């Protein structure tokens, strides 16, 4: 059923577009200045703030870039927003940029300080997908969350409490949690946790276990390709009428759109452009915890690890100066595309059950058997391509 | 703020109108045959069923009335509906006819069999407002519910249980419950009830108490003037564009609309027309438990009690025959109008507190001090009129 799902989400994409265009028309920005991922970000956040303000806005004068600090009627923003969505709320829409930000943050930063202070192992990076994503996120907003993400929450919710209506949350938060797991025991053990009203260290220690079980017996976590507002604004302005022509966040749509996007970015004096583009590209698909090998394979070019990456962050801090600042054109095109999946793959004390399953598991264990990559011409999911990694690679752990 | 509230509800009224018109255009009914509250009902239910089918449709041939038994694509109905509401769901709209039905049922029938089988006193009629109203009803759907209505639910929910997620319901169902009460103890005692996870006869017996407290220290229950689909259909067709001109369910709007409505009804051989109109009129304003004195005052004419009412029900059963069947024009006009209110008025063991309050209360205790009735010219709430009941009345208890 390509009617609702493909076209209803198109309608949510149209809104973001239209809005971005309106909002650019207010700031009286130029074309080059509306394609500046920097300005786009600021706008996106102005809105999510107002629906739950001012921000940094960069301008282009003969030669150099001028940063403007501006403020807008928090309500005016809310007004312009609905105008674009037919006076609707389109929570989906706000939630969408709510994720684009997430996926950018899960790739720009490593959230160790928080994991440890929670009592999670810092090496549990690949499980913190969407830890930045405000709880306000929608129902299809949490589905993108990693197993580890959920645990950091419950553990804090529990840690302060064990240190009224709050209950329905906890059970559900677990049901979701449990719905991440895709194996008997995994599933069953979550229940054994959800049994206690005042779950103390008993649980505190057990979920942490299950957290680690997912490192081997992963769960189902959806990935959503959420592009910057400018990309959708520009597309809408170019005539693309997505609600009519349909759009996806896990199909070929997002890659294809990024195959023509003209996004620019501010870039510090010593930073590497190629390295900058990489970053953004990984935020456009929630590939911050993907196997670098595959990311590079699909990308078309080296996908260098975080450490070796030359950049501190896409947003420009108030600290920096504009004199020594310039801007490059972001390389967001990719070689092939792939169905962003949700599945994690698979081959007494319920712990034992898992520990026993954990064991038989080898890192070499092939997942998504038969699934492959698609050419950018292959609109339909017709012919798949299987990658062979016998190759001089460059790692697998972005972090 | 007469923008959203007055115009957004207008938009929900337009939908019902437009839809009714479309649906009449399918059945290829006539003008007289679209004004037949009978047919209107059937249509309204066809829809609520499909959004959660066929029905009885009466036709007019030379002289006599022909009943057609027809069926429609449950989805077709859902299709035509959205078409009218801009492809929206307009739950409000369905919920609206969800109430019109309610308010008609709370006046056509007395629901004793159910109260007693629940363990409520049959004399608690005036507290069962909206007992027929499906739980599917919306949030502004339950606000119309009487205190007694809520109790019959919890008591059954509790009775079968005490005989998972079901919990958040119970607490909320009480919070609503509690939000009906408008006095300290009343409010506090509800909490003392909401304390038990498995509330047994302890609660079973206590709420029943609180049920009876409302007979004296009433709560806040909203009343919504919800007219039959035909009335809105006809109005929409006559040009009235409510979303633009605004509409209310507790103002002068509904009375004014009914001041020009041409609604017809099927009427059995021995039934009294004047008596029939009365019924419908009381369902148009949720006046089934109002003081007959006031109902007649505002009505303009005698509002006779249920027993002395000549009619069995507005819908025609499959049992009856058409040969001995005819139809009259319903008198729905009223003398004055009044702001349909929500307020119930006011002047160790928390029981004691109430019982002590209960006591000081006299039936003669004046409520809505200063509030009056408005002429049908008095569009604004400008000049109020105070009724003096020194008069040869005809009772106060419709039941």
């Amino acid at each position: 059923n390509a009617t609702e799902i493909r076209a209803s989400v198109g309608k949510m994409i149209d809104g973001i577009g239209r809005f971005y265009i309106q909002m650019c028309t207010e700031l009286k920005l130029s074309d080059y200045e509306g394609r500046l991922i920097q300005n786009s970000l600021t706008i996106e956040r102005m809105v999510l703030s107002a629906f739950d303000t001012g921000g940094p806005i960069y301008r282009r004068v003969d030669g150099k870039w001028r940063r403007e600090l501006i403020l807008y009627d928090k309500e005016e923003i809310r007004r312009i927003w609905r105008q674009a969505n037919n006076g609707d709320d389109a929570t989906a829409g706000l939630t969408h940029m709510m994720i684009w930000h997430s996926n950018l943050n899960d790739a720009t930063y490593q959230r160790t300080r928080a994991l440890v202070r929670t009592g999670m192992d810092p090496r549990m990076c690949s499980l913190m997908q969407g830890s930045t994503l405000p709880r306000r996120s929608g129902a299809a907003g949490a589905a993108v969350k990693g197993v580890g993400t959920m645990v950091m929450e419950l553990i804090r919710m529990i840690k302060r409490g064990i240190n009224r209506r709050t209950r329905i949350a906890y059970e559900r938060m677990c049901n979701i949690l449990k719905g991440k797991f895709q194996t008997a025991a995994q599933r069953t053990m979550v229940d054994q946790v959800r049994e206690s009203r005042n779950p103390g260290n008993a649980e505190f220690e057990d979920l942490i276990f299950l957290a680690r079980s997912a490192l081997i017996l992963r769960g189902s976590v959806a990935h959503k390709s959420c592009l910057p507002a400018c990309v959708y604004g520009s597309a809408v302005a170019s005539g693309y009428d997505f609600e009519r022509e349909g759009y996806s966040l896990v199909g070929i749509d997002p890659f294809r759109l990024l195959q023509n996007s003209q996004v620019y970015s501010l870039i510090r004096p010593n930073e590497n452009p190629a390295h900058k583009s990489q970053l953004v590209w990984m935020a456009c698909h929630s590939a911050a915890f993907e196997d670098l090998r595959v990311s590079s394979f699909i990308r078309g070019t080296k996908v260098v690890p975080r450490g070796k990456l030359s950049t501190r962050g896409v947003q420009i801090a108030s600290n920096e100066n504009m004199e020594t600042m310039e801007s490059s054109t972001l390389e967001l095109r990719s070689r092939y595309w792939a169905i962003r999946t949700r599945s994690g793959g698979n081959t007494s004390d319920m712990r034992t059950e898992i520990i026993r399953l954990m064991e038989s598991a080898r890192p070499e264990d092939v997942s998504f058997q038969g699934r492959g990559v698609f050419e950018l011409s292959d609109e339909k999911a017709t012919s798949p391509i299987v990658p062979s990694f016998d190759m001089s690679n460059e790692g697998s752990y972005f972090f």
